[PDB]
């Protein structure tokens, strides 16, 4: 395999870790390879769910405490500290809140988290290398908790660096934030591509295409699938009580993506760097509620 930057994975990974029995498990859990039948019995289904009062409470309830995790997972980003290190401590603060960290086993990836760094573009799997000074990581986080999934992630700057940098994760930040201040009860989800895409090039960077925002609730990954590009075939018009994520990944480059011989950890193929930012959301009768967002701060980790 060629690697297309500097960055190589750092083995070995230390065992799987286990997940108390008392923490209620998502059915892929205990699956030999990992899969989710839920989710796999809706493949191909473009239907979108309608939460329920119950259903609400539940996000609302497991995407705080998701916020509360990557909050802790923010407090350790610093110049070496490995990802292994970051997504141990990730693990045990999903395990005090009685929540199951649902990328565990999730189709059989190895961690609790996901840490993308540089040119990883997302999936990146937490290991034994040492954040650098000037890396840019992301860390995506997502809880299960009696039933209900809740997913977000950020891009952090490890110590100082470059303007790139600089530049990148704060336009991807402000698409993000541009593509939610359009989400509303009639709003095609195909929209939200357009609006992303329009301020990436404004800016001279790419959209990553492969990989889209989800529902979520009952299910990790299910409909509707929200590409971050424009002139998508998205299906579906938002409708109060809708849950999904957006999550757009920015490349500094080209937008072409391959992914490592691990089978999960995806990279640009010219090997620049990619910054990449989620919340979940839900569509509310006025606009929609921010279920992960954060409610004693202002602003995201890498402006604070
Ligand atoms: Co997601
Ligand atoms: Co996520
Ligand atoms: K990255």
């Amino acid at each position: 395999y060629r690697y297309t930057g500097k960055l190589r994975p750092h083995y070995p990974l230390m065992p799987t870790r286990p997940v108390p029995s008392y923490i209620q498990r998502p059915d892929y859990a205990d699956h030999p390879l990992g899969m989710s039948e839920s989710e796999q019995a809706l493949k191909g289904t473009s239907q979108i769910k309608l939460l329920s009062s119950e259903d609400i409470e539940g996000m609302r309830l497991v995407c705080r405490l998701a916020r509360e995790v990557l909050d802790v997972a923010a407090g350790m980003i610093k110049p070496g500290v490995t990802t292994e290190e970051i997504d141990h401590a990730v693990h045990l603060a999903c395990i005090a809140r009685n929540c199951y960290p649902s990328p565990l086993n999730y189709y059989n990836f190895p961690k609790s988290c996901c840490t993308s760094v540089n040119e990883v573009i997302c999936h990146g799997i937490p290991d034994r290398r040492p954040l650098q000074e000037g890396d840019i990581v992301n860390v995506d986080i997502t809880l299960y908790r009696n039933g209900y999934h809740g997913d977000l992630n950020e891009t952090f700057f490890v110590g100082e660096v470059d303007d790139g940098a600089r530049k990148l994760v704060q336009t991807t930040y402000e698409c993000l934030m541009q593509a939610i201040d359009a989400v509303k009860p009639g709003v095609r989800y195909r929209e939200l591509g357009n609006i992303i895409q329009k301020h990436a090039q404004a800016n001279g960077f790419s959209v990553v295409r492969s990989y889209c925002g989800h529902g979520i609730h009952k299910l990790f990954h299910t409909a509707p699938n929200v590409p971050h590009y424009a002139k998508n075939k998205a299906v579906g018009v938002m409708k109060s009580g809708h849950v999904f994520t957006i999550e757009p990944m920015i490349c500094e480059g080209g937008w072409q993506d391959e992914t490592w011989p691990d089978g999960w950890t995806a990279v640009t193929r010219d090997g620049k760097r990619s910054a990449q930012f989620e919340h979940t959301l839900l569509v509310t009768d006025t606009g929609c509620e921010i279920l992960t967002r954060r409610l004693d701060s202002a602003r995201p980790h890498f402006m604070s």
